[PDB]
C-alpha cells in the first residue's frame, strides 16, 4: 500500500518532545509545539511527492522526488543543511537526512485508512497515527 494521497488529521503523537529535544529546538517552542495537533497534507504523482506538516504554530513544506537526492534547509524547524534522500523499502517510505545530527529522518506508511509515521534523531523516535480526512 504506497498511496500515501490526502489530508491527514492527527490521532496520535508519542514523544514528539524528545525528538524536537534532539534537534535543540529551544524550550520556549518545546513546550508550545508538543501541546498542538498537526495535519499532513501529501500530494503524491509517481515519485514526486508534495508533503506539507502544519499546526497552528507552523507550516513546514517540502518537495521531493523519490529516489533523488536533495540538499534541504531544514528552515524553521532548526535551521541546518542536510543533504535528503526519500525511498521505498517496501511500502515504507523512508527518508535520511545526512548532516550534524545522527538517525536523523523518517518513515511513513500505511494501514488501512491510516498513516503511521516515525521522526528520527539521534537516539529518539517520535512515534504518530493520523487518520485520513
Ligand atoms: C513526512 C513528515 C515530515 C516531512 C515532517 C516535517 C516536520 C514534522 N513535524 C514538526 C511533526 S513532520
Amino acid at each position: 500500500t504506497r498511496d500515501q494521497n490526502g489530508t491527514w488529521e492527527m490521532e496520535s503523537n508519542e514523544n514528539f518532545e524528545g525528538w524536537m529535544k534532539a534537534l535543540d529546538i529551544d524550550f520556549a517552542t518545546r513546550k508550545i509545539a508538543v501541546r498542538l495537533t498537526q495535519t499532513l497534507v501529501i500530494d503524491q504523482d509517481g515519485d514526486n511527492f508534495k508533503v506539507k506538516s502544519t499546526s497552528t504554530f507552523w507550516n513546514y513544506d517540502v518537495d521531493f522526488t523519490v529516489g533523488v537526492e536533495f540538499d534541504e534547509y531544514t528552515k524553521s524547524l532548526d535551521n541546518r543543511h542536510v543533504k535528503a534522500l526519500v525511498t521505498w523499502e517496501g511500502d515504507v517510505l523512508v527518508c535520511v537526512q545526512k548532516g550534524e545530527k545522527e538517525n536523523r529522518g523518517w518513515k511513513k506508511w500505511i494501514e488501512g485508512d491510516k498513516l503511521y509515521e516515525e521522526l528520527t534523531c539521534g537516539d529518539q523516535v517520535c512515534r504518530q497515527v493520523f487518520k485520513k480526512k
